[PDB]
């Protein structure tokens, strides 16, 4: 499968890099999109190459979407193209994984009404206001949406997400 | 299986943390041992709990061994108990995974004569002097010893290693 990550500077380093490797291990292709090509740098100083700018991405091209946390979602969520990619993939029933602040992008895409999931507890109220049910669990699987809270949950997040990939 | 990590302050964060989650994902128990119980902190500022002090560890109680890199192996290799644990597990043919500077622990255990593997290139000459054949590959499998070089190799390192925990 072709697996798309949306991110920017200030990502939570582990939430992007450990899944990047986990999904490569399976033999899938992984792409990182952001505002421009180049590299981006996490909260903790790791850097990651960016394959694509948002504007080059066609939603039909990719099979699955990963939304890592950190401070990156706060600025990604303002980008109209990033939102659209997310809306289109989410509503088409493609596997979407989120962790930590990642659901801020889902909130802005307007796709959470009637859905169930989790996030970092510091944005629980925002998730609920977007129309979702929020629960405090290490991983939640609501159809195509696999959600976790924080870096301690990584093993469970990836366990359930990798099942959806074919 | 019970899988044992030996580390200390100044570990390369990804090299300890991404495998810890990968291996939990599979349903194995994972234990981190260091000089004392508490927390250790990596080069990039992530913290991990230490479950056991070296002195609590019985070699025979664990099924497999992971040796992450960073600056931790330079101090771990001085601990007689860590070296004893390493030697016994490695000589019993239990799966041992090293990356980066990890093999400094193997050097000091005295187990590398006639073996074959890789490391960070900056300690190639020390691995060779310890009696091993050094090669430059993303992952090398020499019997029970699975070795890689740096964080770019992680996906390949874990792919081959998790095979041995079957």
């Amino acid at each position: 499968m072709k697996v798309l990550f949306l991110s920017a500077d200030g990502f939570e380093d582990l939430e992007l890099i450990c899944p990047l490797h986990r999904i490569k291990e399976e033999g899938h292709e992984v792409y990182v999109a952001s505002f421009e090509r180049g590299k981006i740098t996490g909260k903790h100083g790791y850097s990651v190459n960016v394959d694509l700018a948002f504007e080059e991405v066609g939603p039909d091209e990719f099979d699955a979407l990963v939304l890592p946390g950190g401070r990156a979602p706060e600025i990604v969520r303002l980008n109209e193209k990033a939102i659209e990619i997310t809306r289109k993939m989410f509503e088409a029933g493609k596997p979407v994984a989120s962790i930590c602040h990642g659901p801020q992008i889902l909130i802005s895409a307007g796709v959470l009404k009637g859905r169930k999931g989790t996030s970092t507890i510091t944005i629980r109220d925002d998730v609920v206001n977007a129309g979702a049910e929020w629960v405090n669990e290490e991983v939640v699987v609501d159809g195509n949406w696999v959600s976790s809270r924080h870096p301690g949950d990584l093993y469970a997040w990836m366990r359930e997400f990798v099942k959806l990939l074919k």
